[PDB]
């Protein structure tokens, strides 16, 4: 029996947030910092919950040192060496509280990560990523990492439904990475037919996490600050971004109209440059992106957009955005000429 | 609890007006003038209820002097000086009954407006505009302007839902400006995720105004005369337009294929040229538009379109259009080659 | 009260015809000729019910002489003179049974038509066209033409709903022309907001005609032979076409890549060349179309397509197509690369 | 009575497959081979159920010799001669178990096929194709072929609904070819208005076959490996492909940016090169396609995609994919820049 779910699954383009009444005079009143206490690691975090994705070109140390100035976060890419990290530590000690070390489920990866966590005790976040986030093999791996590092906060993914968000949390992960399909350079939908609309995946997964006192990252699929806001509005605790951060000076890669090469974690460009075949669910794209320059401007644009959103729905802090969010269903997002 | 309204919100593209039986021989029979009596100012107005928007390039004095010849209206941009206005008065006294002076919620703006209303008693309309039309701060500001000018008619905005249309009317505004998102150079949807489909916003807001014996302007989102007609058909008492009036000789700005620069009230181009950051809900676009020449032709095209609409639905006067309007839901608006 | 009909109105793109079981070996078995007896004129017609539209460039005498060889029909454009027609009669007497003379509702038009019907008794069809097919003025005009020519068959239009199809038939018209909006060079939707999806307009109007033993033409909106088939399948008794016949050698106008100018009946190009302002509901477009050459090939393509349709649904004659038509609702019509 | 089925018929773009929990470590665990026993021929087949379509350019002997190395299948085009086939047999004896000989319903075709089956007893599949797969003439032809070759497995088509799938199976065909409209170079929808969405046609037809212990091919409409997976997920026993195999070295036709000419079975290019008028339901297109080079890479890409799909839904073998398939309804398939 092949069956078809009756419920149309919407994405970001299919909706808008409705404005509401409030006493908020203007957007600089709004506080975008959140304070979280994690279910399993028992650690506490405070910052602006926007994470740079652990992709080759954007999850760099340079990107980190800027984000951190804004209390934002960076999931560092897994190809840096131990020596690379010990220089990062020496150079930017104040940044270590705002980064996560990354690993796949392979033994070599686990060992290298371990050497990093031991050499840099200030790093207190771990980001774990596989091709099939629904595998029992990932479940037992998450148990292993939890046992090895009982006081480190664990981000794990990726999934799109709530049964697997609960199983991953109950198996020791703190923050589940929700998203398969929508990523700017993800090709699961084309290559495999498998995936989920981003908005629907957050609505559905956020509820499942929060009943366990766990948390989620909306990973992928945001194309402008409005999407970030919708992602938060849908219940996401953090939002992670690759494509919106691609193209800047603090991105790794030469400038080539000035452009830069933006490529997926499991892309052909990636496999050539490195053992990444089964790191993500699809062999992602390799695109050319216009050179945007310094990431500060982009950060300002994004945070500013999000402050307005909160103001316009009556949220004085980011914590209250999902509480105040009413989405309306629309037939369009743009007025063309 | 993030929730999603079950009702799909349609816009202008999603519908058509149905023709109906009548005794109307032709479109020159139709009278497009309306006579209004305002709830709070208690003043009476007669004209063709189509308003040029208070944008830098289109809300000019030159635009005004043409519109006025057609009994149309112009919301003048807020950057003109007192001296500029006193020349407008001297030069085009017969036009003063067909313009509104504009202001934001800042004290400097209020003072400059006040000096203008005192120096030109013939100006009897006020247009008030903010970034967050749902703020309690806007509500109290509207009370202040009402108290300062008890015999001036007040347009205030912008909103998209009826609870705020009622609160603004009950707080002293006469005519509520309805529209957030659809404007040709508005970027709220992209930058903030917040907005509303224009047609749905008028249907919903018109009902709310009219129960209080108040009035609304459909502000933004019309791309052709058909949209104007639909806007009126949905219940709007006036319709305001920026983009359809952009590009003409009576527009402010040099001619540059001949083009002209059309930019938003809170756009980057605006901030550079002037203190406009929080005048509108978004930092609007700056587009190039083809030089259309004299606004008379455009006016003729638009009024002509609207006369046909009334004829085809059986409305001998514009007053009867919403009464006679049945919208049908469609899957398209164009026959491509 | 502005209201919105709950029923989504589909067009040709939104549907497909379902194949069905039959004993039909192949498409040359299918007979596309119909025999009609008209309600009010009491005349009988036999032919392939596909009519060339009465547009300047396609409703020519040259087009007629080809169509007629295929038992197809031509609604001749209203600008030809009496002398022009008397040469047509002399030259192509066998074609006169397959054409209609055209007129608007003006007295000059009526007189010129009258002179034509008197000078050419073999012409037994009249085509009457106005801007507002819902006007009481059109209703009384139809009564007048019926009384003046009691044995001529009258095509009248255009409408999209059944209440007006019945009133026009009961007022003496034989064949109602159904379609407002979808025409290739019609601009009602853009200029006035008024119109109707073609498929929905035929479904709805065909039922209304046939209960009175009257007939309809699906006028406008077909872009390929599939649309013709759907139009017939929806219940239409005839289908009229402009754009699909545009571009051929037998079209009026010079060749200019080789192109030809195709323009609407009430278009600016039309008004310049001639008193046509209120002949159709909109001031239609003027497009450039590629030179297709001889209309024979196009005719062959269209008739062939329609024979296959009948075969694939089990209709041995065109009469049985609507009887055998089941439409399925689809989300697309094309497989792009 | 023209009527409209209430059920919207979805295609591949309208859905995604949902990931599910499993114990599958990775995609090389998945077995894509199936073992089938046919209802009427009583023969058994084992291989990867992906068939190259019997089109001029892709159903070649060269294509066959590669496919066969991958346990894939090739429906050979019907224009090869007896002598051509006897060389194929001599050269690639091990491939004969993985090809089908093709024929239309004409006597010449039947005779030539017969001479081939007699000269090459190793060929045990027959592929039969007509313009109207719903004709009683096709039904009796299928009876004739069954009687002539009682131990050959018969693929017959094409249809889209289950009443005709059952009648063709009960009349002796083994494997019904399901698909009319979606094919990359099919024009039925444009030329005739007749067709069916591919996904809906498989869902509906698969059920009908399987109740008779028969089988179906999803013929046409796949544009990437995701579509293949969805096709299998919907219940299809095999999937046939033309366009995805077009463009390779083992395709027939010269290289011309390097391109190759890809044309339909009943296309104008086909009729010119050969008696094919009524072989398929439409006169298909002739497109230019980029030269992809060797078909091995494409095969690897497609099989790899399909292994991931099975892994991500928890299917260790292709047999279990439809059993494990839950489709979700979506509003999009792509993230544009
Ligand atoms: N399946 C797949 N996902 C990728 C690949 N590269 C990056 N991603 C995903 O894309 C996400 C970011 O999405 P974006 O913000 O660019 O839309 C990353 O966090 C990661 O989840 C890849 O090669 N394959
Ligand atoms: N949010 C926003 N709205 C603008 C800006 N500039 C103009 N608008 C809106 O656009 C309206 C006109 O819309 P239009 O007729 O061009 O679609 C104006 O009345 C105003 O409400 C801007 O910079 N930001
Ligand atoms: N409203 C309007 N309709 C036109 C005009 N010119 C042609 N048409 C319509 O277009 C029809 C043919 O549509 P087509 O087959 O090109 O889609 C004609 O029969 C007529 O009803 C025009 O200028 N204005
Ligand atoms: N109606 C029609 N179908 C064709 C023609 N040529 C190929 N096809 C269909 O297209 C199918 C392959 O579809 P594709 O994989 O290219 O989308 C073939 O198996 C066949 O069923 C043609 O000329 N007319
Ligand atoms: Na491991
Ligand atoms: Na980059
Ligand atoms: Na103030
Ligand atoms: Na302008
Ligand atoms: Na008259
Ligand atoms: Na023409
Ligand atoms: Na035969
Ligand atoms: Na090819």
């Amino acid at each position: 029996m092949p069956r078809i779910d009756a419920d149309l699954k919407l994405d970001f383009k299919d909706v808008l947030l409705r404005p509401k009444r409030s006493s908020l005079k203007s957007r600089a009143e709004v506080d975008l910092e959140r304070t979280f206490t994690f279910r399993n690691s028992k650690q506490t975090y405070s910052g602006i919950p926007i994470i740079v994705a652990n992709m080759d070109t954007v999850g760099t140390f340079e990107m980190a040192a800027v984000m951190s100035q804004h209390s934002m976060f960076t999931a560092i890419h897994k190809h840096y060496s131990l020596d690379d990290w010990k220089l990062f530590a020496t150079n930017h000690p104040e940044c270590l509280q705002n980064v996560a070390v990354s690993s796949g489920s392979g033994q070599n990866d686990l060992e290298k990560m371990t050497s990093i966590l031991e050499a840099v005790p200030q790093v207190k976040f771990i980001c774990l990523d596989v091709a099939n986030g629904y595998s029992e093999h990932f479940v037992e791996f998450v148990k292993l990492v939890r046992a090895k590092f009982p006081e480190h906060t664990i981000m794990a993914g990726n999934v799109v439904t709530g049964e697997m968000v609960e199983e991953l949390i109950l198996s020791g992960a703190d923050i589940i990475k929700v998203g398969v399909g929508p990523g700017s350079v993800c090709t699961t939908r084309t290559k495999t037919g498998v995936g989920y609309p981003q908005l629907s995946a957050v609505i559905e997964c956020a509820d499942s996490a929060h009943g366990l006192k766990g948390h989620i990252i909306s990973d992928g699929g945001c194309t402008c600050p409005g999407d970030v806001a919708k992602a938060f509005g849908a219940g996401a605790d953090f939002v992670m971004l690759g494509g919106m951060f691609s193209g800047h000076t603090e991105c790794a890669g030469e400038v080539i109209r000035k452009l830069k090469l933006f490529y997926g974690m499991s892309s052909d460009t990636a496999m050539n440059k490195h053992g990444v075949a089964e790191y993500r669910a699809s062999e992602g794209k390799t695109v050319e992106v216009p050179y945007k320059g310094d990431v500060e401007n982009t950060i300002l644009d994004i945070l500013g957009g999000l402050r307005s959103t909160c103001t316009y729905v009556g949220a004085a802090k980011l914590k209250e955005l999902s509480r105040r969010a009413t989405f309306i269903r629309v037939t369009q997002q743009h007025n063309t000429v």
